[PDB]
C-alpha cells in the first residue's frame, strides 16, 4: 500500500526520520503498525508509551493488561502485536533494554529485529529516553538491524537536529 508519511527526510534506502509527535503522525496517516516503547509489563506510563496510551483514552492499557493477564511479561528485546485503536491497525509493543537499570544494550539490537515482521512501520528510537541509550546508538542500530521499511518519528527537535547531521 501507499500511505500518506509526508515530510520525511531519508536516511538509506529503508529508512526515513521525521521531528514530530508519533501521536499526531499516526492520527494522520493511520498506518498499519505503530510501535511502542515499552516495558516488559506494558504499564504504558510516560514517553511514547504513556502518550500513545492517553491518545486511545486508556483503551490501550486496558487491552494491555488482559495480554499480560494471559500471557505474562514479555522478554527484553521481545514484542507482541496488540490493536492500534484509533491510531493505527496494530501497535507492536516492543521492549528495548533498560540500560539505565543495567540490562544489556545489545538486546537492542533484538529488540529492532522485530520490525522486520512488518512491511512498514510507523516508530520511534527505542531505548533512547527514559531507558538511557545513546540516541545515535539507538538510531545506528536501527539503520544497521531493520530491513523493511521505518518512518521514525522524533519528538524533540534538538535532538532530531543532531540526529540528523550524525554518521549511521
Ligand atoms: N510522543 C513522542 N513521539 C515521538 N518520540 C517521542 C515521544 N515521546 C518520547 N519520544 C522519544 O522516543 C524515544 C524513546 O523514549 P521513551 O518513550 O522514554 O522510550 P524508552 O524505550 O527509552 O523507554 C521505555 C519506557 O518508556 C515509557 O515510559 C515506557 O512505558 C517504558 O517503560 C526518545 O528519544 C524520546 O525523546
Amino acid at each position: 500500500m501507499v500511505n500518506s508519511f509526508s515530510g520525511y527526510l531519508k536516511l538509506t534506502d529503508n529508512v526515513y526520520i521525521k521531528n514530530a509527535d508519533i501521536v499526531e503522525e499516526a492520527k494522520k496517516v493511520k498506518p498499519t503498525v505503530v510501535v511502542n516503547a515499552a516495558n516488559v509489563y506494558l504499564k504504558h506510563g510516560g514517553g511514547v508509551a504513556g502518550a500513545l496510551n492517553k491518545a486511545t483514552n486508556n483503551a490501550m492499557q486496558v487491552e494491555s493488561d488482559d495480554y499480560i493477564a494471559t500471557n505474562g511479561p514479555l522478554k527484553v528485546g521481545g514484542s507482541c502485536v496488540l490493536s492500534g485503536h484509533n491510531l493505527a491497525k496494530h501497535c507492536l509493543h516492543v521492549v528495548g533494554p533498560n540500560v539505565n537499570k543495567g540490562e544489556d544494550i545489545q538486546l537492542l539490537k533484538s529488540a529492532y529485529e522485530n520490525f522486520n515482521q512488518h512491511e512498514v512501520l510507523l516508530a520511534p528510537l527505542l531505548s533512547a529516553g527514559i531507558f538511557g541509550a545513546d540516541p545515535i546508538h539507538s538510531l545506528r542500530v536501527c539503520v544497521d538491524t531493520v530491513r523493511t521499511n521505518v518512518y521514525l518519528a522524533v519528538f524533540d527537535k534538538n535532538l532530531y537536529d543532531k540526529l540528523v547531521s550524525s554518521f549511521l
